[PDB]
């Protein structure tokens, strides 16, 4: 298909058996490959969303600045829409972000602001001495489980229907589970949703709930998934999606023949190739 | 859509309207986004489709090992639908390759020798030396263009139709240009075929042609373009992206208004990371 620019590619995207990895299941494993969208994750989906309803609602326009407080937890997303729409991209935060995501939001023109709460603090003062400036964030913006009801939800009922029996996904930012788990719930009720919570200093953040079960997972299970989807099925992913995979296997074996469970593999490998893909690093850090 | 494996996402890669590069052109100027495919270039497609003849010529079977010699320009396409389809792979190469793209091919399990044509002489002896193995080679191997025949260029004429004027692509390995050129021009044989030819070190190799024009490139151009296509349009492309998008602002500044340009984005950022995406990179070697 011939589209106006790449935002238009966000989404719908594919899901995939997961053939080898399932194996050891007695239920049907799947994989919704959000890692394929334009920037690399399913963060690309809130990024352009918000500054889509910021644009609706008419609190800014092409040619503002916009400021992005973050925990470098939050995905390029913001940086990439506002390069395609014209929009001045700042970003503010702690000196803790790697040098791959680093090097990418530059190139797609955001300036980042390093703090040593000293980056909320400080996007709140540049929007009060930047002009025509706006502040976008991901975090307490209540309306990130909406895209993932609207969006994320709505493909996981086309693609798999009511023929589902549990979804696994991340719970930082907090947008993805939640829009998504209450869309499928709506429809199938009995649905298990299974939060993943990385607990390791890598890939970790420092009555009727949606979330059925929250599992913890440490580096060393997340990283040694991740290198089995790439080596076992060809998914060229990141540490959240072995994460993801491996509370799957834990959780998706109270499931019984012909049901089916879905996990969302939210990132891509390119910010690992000197991490976990690495052998000498997996070594190194004691998980080999 | 719900799919066995992810060679099936190989492909159907989107067109997108490059509005902000295309400004200065009479033309209108599109990118075939062959970077988002799942191995992060256009080379997937010759990979997948080479494994797959020879299974329907019952000259391999899963289980077997595949021989791949190389002179580092080939992509991690055999080695990602080896690891899919449950082949050994194993490739052969002079030194010269980078890390990014060896890190990968090893977490896909591909085994790389390393040689000092001692490759290719290397291929022939493990071929003879290993029971069941069989040598897939890119080069000289001929039904290269038929895939891109069969299924690049057949998307491109159900995409933009005989509204085309221009088609600008690389010329390595050769599958593309000649598959896609020769699909094209027996539909609309004035089109033009533009060959992409870069010079330099970095990116570069070493009557009635179906090439139109063959444009050289150096690194410095390329490199320039390719952060135009990350800053400007939000295509998180390679090197050999930019190379395409420089040729095609040359060529197509002879085509009219109302007219249409297509060019192959081939390659993704994920390997550049630590070259020309690196601002101090660009500098080191004089192209800022
Ligand atoms: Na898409
Ligand atoms: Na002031
Ligand atoms: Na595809
Ligand atoms: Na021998």
């Amino acid at each position: 298909m011939v589209l106006d620019n790449i935002l238009q590619v966000i989404g719908k995207t594919p899901v995939v058996r997961l053939h080898r990895i399932g194996q050891s299941l007695p239920c049907e494993l799947y994989g919704k490959c959000e890692f394929l969208n334009p920037g690399g994750s399913v963060k690309d989906r809130i990024g352009a969303a918000m500054i889509e309803s910021a644009e609706k609602q008419g609190k800014i326009k092409p040619g503002d600045t916009l400021i992005e407080p973050t925990s470098g937890n939050t995905g390029i997303g913001i940086a990439l829409a506002g390069a395609v729409k014209g929009y001045r991209v700042i970003i503010t935060m702690p000196e803790k972000m790697s040098h791959e995501k680093q090097v990418v939001l530059e190139a797609l023109g955001a300036t980042i602001y390093r703090t040593p709460e000293s980056h909320i603090s400080l996007a709140k003062r540049l929007n009060q001495e930047i002009p025509n400036s706006y502040i976008l964030d991901q975090y307490s913006n209540a309306e990130n489980p909406d895209i993932h009801y609207q969006t994320t939800g709505q493909e996981i009922l086309d693609d798999m229907g009511e023929n589902l029996s549990m979804v696994v996904m991340g719970v930082g930012t907090g947008g993805t589970i939640i829009g998504v788990a209450k869309k499928l719930k709506e429809v199938n009720p009995s649905i298990q949703i299974i939060g993943v919570d990385p607990i390791g200093s890598i890939l970790g953040g420092g009555d009727n709930n949606l979330i059925d079960e929250y599992i913890k997972i440490n580096d060393k299970d997340s990283f040694l998934m991740a290198r089995r989807l790439i080596r076992e099925e060809g998914l060229l992913v990141g540490g959240s999606s072995g994460s993801a995979v491996w509370a799957a296997c834990q959780a998706a074996q109270r499931l019984k023949e012909g049901e089916r469970c879905l996990v969302i593999l939210p990132d891509a490998i390119r910010n690992y190739l000197t991490k976990f893909v690495d052998d000498a690093w997996m070594k190194a850090q004691g998980f080999l």
